[PDB]
Parts: C-alpha cells; structure tokens; sequence
C-alpha cells in the first residue's frame, strides 16, 4: 500500500497506536495521534515531532483525514468515528495495515478462550520445523513489529475488535476456537454481534478450522469444503479416552498420547488439536508439530502455579478475563481442602451467573474485588467477602489458608480498572503469594 502525502490520523495512544506511529514514520509519513483519555499510557513515549490530541476525539482532525487508523480499544460506534465513516473516510486498524504488507502466509486465530495458547503452540510447531516464524497480534507483540522480509510464516492472535477493522486478511488457515460471552460493553447487539466480528476471520481463508462442539464457530454461510473440524468426541481432529488415558486422533489414527504433553485439561487437549489442524493446513511437518506439543510448558498468567508450599497451591490465572475462561479453570477442578477464589475487576457487562453452579458445597470461599466486586459476591453471598483491591483480598484470605487448600486468581474480568494490564495483576498476585504463603 502507498500512504505518501496522505493525512493519517491514529486513534489510541497505547501499544497499538505507538506501533502505528513508528510504522508511518519509517515510511516518511508523519501521522497525528488522538486519544479520548486525558493521560493515556503511551503519551510520554511519543516522538516529539508527532502532533497529539488528548481528552477527546478531535473532529477537525478526523473529518480532515484521508486514513483513520483505529486502535482496537476505540469503538467504531463512537459518534465521532461513526460520523467519519458516514462521510466515507477510510478506517482501518493495525492488523489491516499488517496484512497489506505481509509477504509470508498468515495463520490467524481468534476465539473467546485459548487464543494465546493455540497461537504460541503453532509458533512452536513452526520453530520445531526450522521455519522462521513471527508470532504476534493480540497476544501482546503488535503485529506491525513482526514485519520482516526473512519471515516465512506469521501466526496472529486476533481479537474481535481487531477483526472489525480488518478487510484484507487472507489466511492460509484460520480458526474461531469458541464463542462465549465477552466484551458486551462493546457489542450492544449482544452475542451474535460479537460472533459476527469473529466470523470475519474466515473471509478468504484457504482452510477454516472449526470447533465441532461449538456451532457458533462455524462460518457465516455454513460449514463448506474448506472446513476442517476439531472436537472432543467428534471432528476430523478429536480425542479418545481409553482406560485412564487420552489420545489425540486425526481421521481415525492416533497421533499423540497426551501423557507426553506438559499441559493438561480437556480444553488444552482441544487447543492442541486446533493447533495441529492449523499447522497441518499451513504445511508444517506433522512429526515436528507433534514434538512441539510435548515441549511447550504453558504461558505465564494462564493457570500458572506460582507457589506450591506447605500443601497449598497458589495459581495465577490472571488471563481468565471472561466467564468462559474461569469456567474452564473450575470445571473438574480438584482441591483437597478449600478453594479460595479471587474474582473481580472490570466485568465488561458480563452475566456472571454461569459460574454459580461451580460454587456450591462447603469447600469454596470467594474474595471479590474491583469495579464489579459486588456483582461477583452476589453469586453466593454466604461464602463471599468483598474488598476494594486484590491486595486487600489476599491479606484477608491468607490467614484462612490451610494445607490442602488452593488459592486461585481466576477473576472472570478485565484488569484495566485497577491495573496497567493483566500481567501486572498476575505479577502482583505472585508477589503477594510469595509474601503470604512462604516462610
Ligand atoms: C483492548 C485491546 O484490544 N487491547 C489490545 C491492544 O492493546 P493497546 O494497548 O493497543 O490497547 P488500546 O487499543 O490502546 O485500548 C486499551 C484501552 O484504552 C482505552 N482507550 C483507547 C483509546 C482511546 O482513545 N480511549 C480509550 O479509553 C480502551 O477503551 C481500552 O480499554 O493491542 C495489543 C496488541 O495487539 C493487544 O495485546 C491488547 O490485548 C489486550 C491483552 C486485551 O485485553 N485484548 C482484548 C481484546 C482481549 O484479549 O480480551
Ligand atoms: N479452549 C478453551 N476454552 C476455555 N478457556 C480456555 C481455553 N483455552 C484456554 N482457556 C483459558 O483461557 C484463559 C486464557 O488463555 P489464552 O490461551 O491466553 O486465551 P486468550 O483467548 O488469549 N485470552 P481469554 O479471552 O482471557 O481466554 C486462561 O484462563 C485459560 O485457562
Ligand atoms: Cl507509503
Ligand atoms: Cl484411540
Ligand atoms: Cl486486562
Ligand atoms: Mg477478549
């Protein structure tokens, strides 16, 4: 694409917006940047030559633009951005800018849960085959920073927000892993509007990898000749549960006994199936892809044991930012004593009621904090405490922890009401777990 001489306006002074500033400046185009927040996090990292506007969107700049580049955190429905769209001004995101430049095949992964795990697994499968791979997107490395003439494969984690502003993605293989309620504060037409955003990932994809157990993952006009499926008891890629033993199978053939994996849990076995299906579709050798499933140890903040001491496990699942993710932590969870569950933050208008069925019985205590703490404590008030902060909650629960207990941060909410990012939340939990749970 050619941006020379164009009036380019970037919305959002966070990670994405800064990556876009650098992208345009490296091509000789000086953009302008705006953000609705008075003091956005990237403000002090912005090059001195770039004009900036904070505290609101600037309609003089938007209506003058030839190209608007919207960070995923700004809604297209914002009245100023909707007005620019009504005037026919082109609006794209960083993923669109990336797709217009990329010169290697793209594997594209979305879904409500499991995206970073599957994205990282496909990257590891590529590395095991000796492929120069770039892994990024919503996982936290902005995609424009991956562009490299020597890269042989890109693996992108994509959010619904990023997909809304993307029109030129033609993935070699694309998946929606699952669709469960999230981001409802951004989707006022509800679950099907959120789904519609994700369904964009399949447009012009060579192979679509769908979840046979989740009908909302199937393409917009229905499953077609491009579609390969994964699932538990059915699918092209599926599981088989022998006597105390689980295998990954592909079209009637065993490929891996999951005892060789370092991850566990049925949802991680279906994540492994989805990753294998994507890698197969990208042409990666099966043997090296299977090897990578056995070496991958998991990601920080995803059901991460940060301390095991005195018979207590302290588990950082800060990446559980929606109900479905916390459900995956609780479903089938084994705790010898009491589960001390930390819930809270920015609930994004979620209905938390699906969690209540996991919170019965005599061995569960809730510690609820942040913006929506009260709504979480209402799941079962008789076992719940509410604090302002996670630190207060941890200092409250720590004296009550007995050998055999589990302390689980799986908050079902985003972190931005009180933290810079979910990593800061998990890191603070880990620091407090070490202080309160160790000698
Ligand atoms: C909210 C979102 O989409 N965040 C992703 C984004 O990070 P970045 O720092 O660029 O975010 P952003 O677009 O600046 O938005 C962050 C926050 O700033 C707020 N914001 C942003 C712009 C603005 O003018 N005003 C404003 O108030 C947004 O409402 C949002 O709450 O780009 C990064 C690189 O692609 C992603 O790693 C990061 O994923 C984070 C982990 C995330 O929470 N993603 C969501 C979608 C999710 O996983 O559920
Ligand atoms: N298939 C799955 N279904 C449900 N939850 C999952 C699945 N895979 C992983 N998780 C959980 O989802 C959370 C995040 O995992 P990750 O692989 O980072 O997914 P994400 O899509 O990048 N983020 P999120 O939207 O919070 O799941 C963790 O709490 C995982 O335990
Ligand atoms: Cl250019
Ligand atoms: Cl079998
Ligand atoms: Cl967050
Ligand atoms: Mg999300």
């Amino acid at each position: 694409a050619d941006y020379q001489g164009k009036n380019v306006v970037i919305i959002g002074l966070g990670l994405t917006g800064l990556s876009c500033v650098d992208f345009f400046l490296a091509r000789g185009v000086t953009p302008r940047v705006m953000d609705t927040r008075m003091t956005p996090p990237g403000l002090d990292k912005l090059p001195e030559a770039v004009e900036r506007h904070t505290g609101s969107l600037n309609d003089e700049w938007l209506m003058a633009a030839d190209l608007i580049v919207a960070s995923p955190g700004i809604a297209l429905a914002h009245p100023s951005l909707s007005a620019a769209a009504d005037a026919g001004i082109e609006i794209v995101g960083d993923i669109e800018l990336f797709c217009r430049e990329a010169q290697a095949p793209i594997v594209a992964i979305t879904g409500s849960n499991g995206k970073s795990t599957v994205t990282t697994l496909v990257g590891e499968m590529a590395k095991a085959a000796g492929v120069n791979v770039g892994v990024g997107g919503n996982i936290g490395l902005p995609a424009l920073m991956l562009l490299d003439d020597e890269c042989e494969l890109y693996v992108l984690e994509l959010s619904s927000f990023q997909l809304e502003t993307t029109s030129s993605l033609q993935a070699v293989a694309a998946t929606i892993l699952n669709v469960t309620e999230d981001h409802m504060d951004r989707y006022p037409f509800g679950l099907q509007q959120y789904r519609a955003a994700k369904l964009r990932i399949y447009e012009n994809a060579k192979v679509c990898v769908v979840n046979a157990d989740d009908a909302l993952t199937m393409p917009i006009r229905g499953a077609d000749e491009r579609c390969v499926s994964f699932g538990v008891n059915m699918g092209d890629y599926h599981l088989n549960h022998q006597q105390g033993e689980t295998w990954l199978r592909v079209k009637g053939e065993k490929v891996l006994n999951v005892k060789e994996m370092k991850l566990s849990g049925q949802h991680n076995y279906t994540n492994a199936l989805a990753a294998l299906a994507l890698a197969d579709a990208a042409g990666l050798p099966r043997a090296s892809s299977l090897k990578a499933l056995t070496t991958f140890t998991g990601l920080p903040h995803r059901f991460e044991v940060v301390l095991e001491h005195n018979g207590v496990r302290w588990i950082n699942d800060s990446k559980a930012t929606n109900v479905g993710s916390t459900e995956a932590a609780l479903n089938g969870l084994h705790v010898d004593g009491t589960l001390h569950l930390l819930l809270g933050g920015d609930g994004k208008s979620a209905d938390f009621s699906p969690l209540a069925r996991y919170l019965n019985g005599d061995n569960v205590r809730l510690y609820c904090f942040g913006r929506d703490g009260a709504q979480l404590a209402a799941l079962r008030p008789e076992v719940a405490e509410q604090t302002e902060t996670m630190e207060q909650a941890m200092r409250l629960l720590a004296p009550r922890v007995q050998p055999g207990d589990m302390v689980l941060l799986s908050p079902a909410c985003a972190s931005l009401d009180q933290f810079k990012n979910f990593e800061q939340r998990g890191n603070e939990f880990a620091r407090l777990a070490k202080e309160l749970g160790g000698h």
